[PDB]
């Protein structure tokens, strides 16, 4: 599998629906 493909691109979706969204979804 990958390693690194998007440094920002991700911590974008990650950062906006990956934060609170998937934390609160444990």
């Amino acid at each position: 599998r990958v390693k690194r493909v998007w440094p920002l691109v991700i911590r974008t979706v990650i950062a906006g629906y990956n934060l609170y969204r998937a934390i609160k979804k444990k």
